[PDB]
């Protein structure tokens, strides 16, 4: 691959996330200054630990519902085999949310954006899982601090997903490729404006497989709490993608042979 062919793919990548991006970045930047009140924080807190599972799972599949469409516009993506499209997708769309979310948290007062106000962690205490919040939070807290442009958000998500290490690919050699590519289209792009600074502070991957596994760590307690809730109102993709033995729905085979 030559070196107008890597630009090409910048621009490719960057085109497919702001294609994709599900948020305005200018409409999360204007309502900063819109935040809870502490009755409506008080009104958060008061709802049933069911009911903000439940909201927060239709907001989660939603936003996976974006990463999804990412994908599938993304360069070479849709030329690997189903099975990894699939592999890659179970392992990484949620760590592509939570690197997208930063662009939705607010680092000088710790708030994000959240049904159309910004709120704090107290917000979501009625969830019981105060632990992985707060590290939900924090790792927001550290990705805005690096101050990233959308550019940026677009490349790296990018190879948050192009990830030839995550287990049960069958064409490794061809995910390895396709993630070489988009490291030098990244690695390019950050040299071209001067911003290689930014390699040595972004999360070790630990960070986010950590999230993941709080994640279903924290499901299963729930489960066990309210099964009929997750059976009868969370949505089939968020089942598929963290619950088990939840993977038996075809949602992402469907949403990946639409278009
Ligand atoms: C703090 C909190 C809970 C917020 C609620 N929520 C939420 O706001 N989401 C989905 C945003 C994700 C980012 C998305 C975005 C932002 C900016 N630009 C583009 C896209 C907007 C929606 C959210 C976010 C990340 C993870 C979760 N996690 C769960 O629901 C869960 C917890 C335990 C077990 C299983 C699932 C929930
Ligand atoms: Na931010």
């Amino acid at each position: 691959a030559s070196l107008t062919e890597i630009e090409h793919l910048v621009q490719s990548v960057c085109k497919s996330y702001r294609e994709t991006c599900q948020l305005r970045l200018e409409d999360l930047l204007r309502q900063r200054s819109n935040i809870f009140s502490r009755e409506e924080v008080t009104g958060y807190q008061r709802k049933s630990m069911w009911e903000m599972w439940e909201r927060c799972a239709h907001h989660l599949t939603e936003a996976i519902q974006y990463v999804v469409e990412f994908a599938k516009r993304l360069s070479g993506f849709m030329e690997l085999c189903q099975n990894d499209q699939i592999v890659l997708l179970k392992a990484g769309a949620m760590e592509v949310v939570l690197v997208r979310m930063c662009r939705a948290y607010n680092a000088d007062n710790r708030t994000v954006f959240f049904e159309g106000k910004y709120g704090g962690m107290e917000l979501f205490r009625a969830l019981g899982c105060s632990e992985l919040i707060s590290s939900i939070f924090d790792f927001s807290h550290s990705l805005s601090a690096l101050h990233f442009s959308e550019d940026e958000i677009a490349l790296y998500t990018a190879l948050v997903l192009i990830n030839a290490h995550r287990p049960g690919l069958q064409e490794k050699r061809k995910v390895e490729q396709l993630q070489y590519n988009l490291e030098l289209a990244f690695h390019h792009h950050l040299c071209k404006t001067h911003r290689q600074s930014i390699l040595a502070k972004l999360p070790p991957k630990g960070k986010l497989r950590s999230l993941c596994s709080q994640h279903v760590e924290r499901l299963q307690i729930f489960q066990h709490l309210h099964p009929i809730v997750v059976q009868a109102a969370f949505p089939p993709l968020y089942k598929e993608l963290f619950s088990g033995g939840g993977e038996k729905h075809k949602i992402l085979h469907r949403l990946l042979q639409d278009s």
